[PDB]
């Protein structure tokens, strides 16, 4: 029992537009804040590298298509681009070629049985909002709610699963760094709360928006994904706990207590150490943007799940460290990782599957167990086909999953692996691999080959059950 997956859970995969689209400047697309950052600062990318072309998928969607119906994917989760669809960000120009792709990619998944699920924002924001500050700047709500609805109205026929974001917590770090993630803003302490301010109300407005709009016609579902560390004690001390507690709600907390709980706004010690730390650094104002009481009752109940990303943990003990200002420091945690983890390709991203039960355990208590869907879980390395290591990553998560419904009542819904293929990975470039396929970045024709752990996901997909060999 403890092995095998409820009937209705659903299974996939799952990429990002600008880690596997290419076609950067084609047809129409408007240019976006990854564009700018890797046409204009190849220093801070590995290698230089560039998603002009990545994957290619806006050309090669079809074969992406065939992949997932040899794993045997009930379910894809893609992103949007929005550049793609309103090249200058605002509503006024819609791009009809970036609505034909996205119709042609959904209308090839259905017409081979797959679910789509989409993304509407992962991370590759219109070069002209940026302009106007980005994250940082409210209006941006507003521009967000006009661009669902140009989703919705083309879209949503067909497509029953949405995901407003993906991960503000690590895209508002874009405002936290002039080296860093896109747009490689340095503001920490302060632009990249006010980022998640706006993000956060943005969500809420394309929720509010499905309500009135469209949910009675397409009957679909509309949530957000976050991700978070599981964040263990590094002694049994209460210190120790509460350093933890406060990684929670600094990572996760921050987004999910406004929407996730009957009471929203910002978690309480959130607020509270902001509000401390910045009156005895001297600011009249608390570098933590608020809420009115309308705003938290608007927020509070936006959703109709909750996705979570999960890749790894921390140890966490009782401190500050960080610098002034910065997020980190106002968590009021000392984040380290043990050396026993087995690793990867990726500096951040150790092996330690039992972290996912433990977090999904923490979301259930805390928020009263929603239903949660899994939108990212998935290992790096440095190439090759017989992928061993992330073989045991699916295989000891996925156990560990199951553990957490069946033995702890935790309401998981679905599970799409990161990623489908090897792809642009950010400010890493192509030298991290995190695809069940292997993709030769070096062919034009960007052929994509199953490696082990694809055999092994299609396995598990089609058995609905983690195979005896694998077991504890
Ligand atoms: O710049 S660093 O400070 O050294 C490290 C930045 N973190 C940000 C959070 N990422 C995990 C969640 O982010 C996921 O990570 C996947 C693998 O990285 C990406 O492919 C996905 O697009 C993303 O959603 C991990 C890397
Ligand atoms: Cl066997
Ligand atoms: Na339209």
């Amino acid at each position: 029992t403890v092995y095998t997956f409820p009937d209705e859970f659903k299974l996939g995969a799952a990429t990002a537009s600008y880690q596997i689209e290419g076609a950067w400047d084609e047809n129409g697309k408007g240019p976006n804040i990854w564009d700018t950052l890797t046409h204009e600062h190849p220093d801070y990318v590995v290698d230089g590298a560039t998603g002009d072309i990545a994957d290619d998928s806006y050309h090669l969607y079809k074969e992406d298509v065939k992949i997932l119906k040899e794993l045997g994917a009930q379910v894809y989760r893609f992103s949007i681009s929005w550049a793609r669809v309103l090249p200058e960000g605002h509503d006024n120009i819609v791009n009809q070629d970036g609505i034909d792709y996205y119709n042609n990619l959904i209308n090839e998944l259905l017409a081979n049985g797959i679910e789509p699920m989409v993304t509407m924002y992962h991370w590759d924001l219109p070069q002209a909002l940026q302009d106007l500050g980005g994250w940082p700047n409210l209006v941006l709500a507003k521009y967000s709610e006009n661009y669902a609805r140009v989703l919705f109205k083309n879209f949503g026929d067909r497509v029953k699963l949405w995901l407003t974001f993906n991960d503000p917590l690590t895209f508002m770090d874009g405002y936290a760094s002039e080296i860093g993630m896109a747009p490689s803003i340095n503001t920490p302490g302060i632009g990249d709360y006010l980022a998640a301010h706006t993000v956060i109300h943005a969500h809420a407005r394309i929720y509010h928006l499905y309500d009135q709009e469209f949910r009675a016609e397409q009957g679909g579902k509309v949530g957000i994904s976050l991700n978070i560390n599981w964040c263990e004690p590094a002694t049994n001390s209460a210190e120790d706990r509460a350093s933890c507690e406060n990684y929670q709600q600094f990572n996760l907390g921050l987004y999910a207590h406004p929407i996730f709980t009957e009471e929203g706004d910002y978690p309480a010690v959130l607020k509270d150490r902001v509000s401390r730390n910045s009156a005895d650094e001297g600011y009249t104002d608390s570098r933590l943007p608020q809420f009115t009481a309308e705003e938290v009752e608007y927020i509070r109940g936006t959703h109709d799940f909750l996705g979570i990303n999960f890749y790894t943990a921390l140890l966490g003990k009782s401190g500050v460290e960080g610098y002034e200002p910065s997020r980190y420091r106002d968590s009021g945690v000392i984040l380290t990782q043990d050396a026993a983890w087995p690793i990867s390709a990726s500096s951040w991203l150790k092996v330690v599957p039992w972290g996912f039960r433990k977090e999904l355990n923490w979301i259930k208590n805390e928020y009263n167990n929603p239903p949660v869907f899994i939108t990212e879980n998935g290992f790096s390395d440095y190439g090759g086909l017989n992928d061993t290591g992330r073989v045991h990553y699916y295989t000891e998560h996925l156990k560990e999953m199951l553990k957490a419904i069946h033995e702890d009542g935790v309401n998981v819904i679905g599970y799409t692996a990161w990623s489908l293929m090897d792809n642009f990975e950010w400010l890493r470039g192509y030298s991290e691999k995190f695809g069940i396929y292997a993709v030769d970045f070096e062919d034009p024709a960007r052929p994509r080959i199953p490696k082990e752990s694809a055999k092994v996901l299609a396995e598990i997909m089609n058995t609905r059950k983690i195979p005896e060999r694998f077991r504890d």
